[PDB]
């Protein structure tokens, strides 16, 4: 039977436990170029046939909600990427580019010529929620463009050009990011997609998009290498168990026409305790809603499934010996983590992690310099 440190073949990978790194958007690539700070981030991570996804990559001058960002639409950001890459697979490790189109979570700062951000719809984000600005300071979002027809269909080619380059770069294969309100989930999620064409109206039409990326990139490098991260559950739906369910019909149907799997579908789930770990007691009723929506979404795919979003190690343990999921990811723990792979085989404990240095720039200070075990000399 499975555990969370038993090995696993993910398609065309050979994994040796089942603990992935989650992507996280650290901006700590300056100018949006990888480079040795994010070289020595990614190998402090990697283990032999350990999975690691990256941070959120643009494919695009207009994909950037967040400063200092890696891309990979530059030959000069696909160099920066070989080193890495290299430093992760001379460790063992098998390592995924996160794609990442912010689409109206942005600013004018971070767009060529202060043009508009890009969506499916003309409805900004509200107020409720500001954004972190290049100076440290937040920002308002601003009203959104959207997209024409044409242009959605450059954005998808956007993406095929940025899956090659990654697989250039020397990437295992790439993640697209469909979730959490940017622009794929800004065309899903019924609150915010209130568009009246081909790309609008029924989960059909809503699905459209994200379903032409996985179609696009799937050709340019292969279904195996592509893997999809998506959030049914100011970015909502009316209904999350039909949404995920939509998706996930999907890509049975496409998985079943092409004649092969995809290399998995990744979900993240809420949480409902204080500080987003684990299990509210017993007896909250939206955390059993959510624990049924990821059995049942799970249940649907066929294929390799990915859970995050507040697992612990004992909630990982349970995830992978039950059949709820086959890799389980973690986000924050990473972060303060490098060696969190030993940590989670040993039962050890758990470095804090400091949230005020998730998005400074320092290629050091909070960011590589978070301590491994003390491995002493042999
Ligand atoms: C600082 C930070 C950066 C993140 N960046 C990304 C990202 O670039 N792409 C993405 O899909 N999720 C991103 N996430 C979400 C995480 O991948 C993960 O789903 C979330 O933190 C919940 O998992 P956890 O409880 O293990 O932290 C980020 C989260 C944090 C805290
Ligand atoms: O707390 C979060 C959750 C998701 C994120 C994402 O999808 C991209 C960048 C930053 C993020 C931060």
């Amino acid at each position: 039977k499975p555990t969370l440190f038993s090995a696993y073949k993910m398609g065309k990978f050979n994994l040796s436990h089942r603990v992935v790194l989650a992507p996280l958007t650290r901006c700590r690539a300056i100018n949006a170029i990888p480079n040795e700070a994010l070289v020595e981030y990614y190998r402090q991570r990697s283990t032999a046939g350990g999975f690691l996804i990256t941070e959120g990559t643009m494919i695009s001058p207009s994909s950037a909600g967040f400063p200092h960002v890696p891309g990979i639409f530059t030959k000069e950001q696909v160099e920066g990427w070989k080193k890495v890459v290299d430093a992760a697979h001379k460790e063992g490790a098998v390592i995924f580019c996160q794609l990442w189109h912010v689409g109206r979570a942005s600013h004018q700062v971070y767009q060529p010529g202060g043009a508009a951000p890009i969506s499916s719809t003309s409805k900004p984000i509200s107020k409720k929620w500001e954004i972190l600005l290049p100076d440290a300071t937040y920002g308002t979002y601003p009203e959104p463009r959207p997209l024409a027809a044409n242009e959605i269909l450059e954005v998808v080619e956007d993406y095929r050009v940025a899956a090659i380059n990654a697989i250039e770069a020397g990437f295992d294969g790439i993640e697209i990011h469909g979730a959490h309100g940017y622009l794929l989930d800004q065309f899903m999620k019924d609150g915010i997609n209130d568009r009246t064409d081909e790309y609008g109206g029924s989960l059909e039409n809503r699905c459209k998009f994200i379903l032409q990326v996985v179609q696009a990139v799937s050709a340019a490098i292969g279904t195996d290498r592509v893997g999809i991260r998506i959030s049914p559950a100011d970015a909502m739906d009316s209904d999350p168990r039909s949404l995920g369910l939509a998706v996930i019909e999907r890509l049975n149907k496409l998985q079943f026409k092409l004649g092969s799997r995809l290399a998995y579908l990744h979900v993240t789930q809420p949480r409902y305790t204080a500080d987003g770990h684990g299990q509210t007691e017993a007896g909250n009723g939206s955390e059993e809603e959510v624990a049924q929506l990821m059995k049942t979404w799970r249940g649907a795919y066929v294929g390799t499934f990915i859970c995050c979003g507040g697992y612990t190690r004992e909630l990982g343990l349970q995830a992978v010996a039950q059949g709820d999921a086959d890799l389980v990811a973690f986000g924050r723990y990473f972060v303060s983590n490098p060696d969190l792979v030993l940590r989670l085989k040993l039962n050890a404990p758990l470095n804090r992690y400091d949230r005020a240095t998730f998005y400074t720039h320092d290629p050091v200070v909070g960011y590589t310099d978070y301590p491994s075990l003390d491995k002493g000399s042999l």
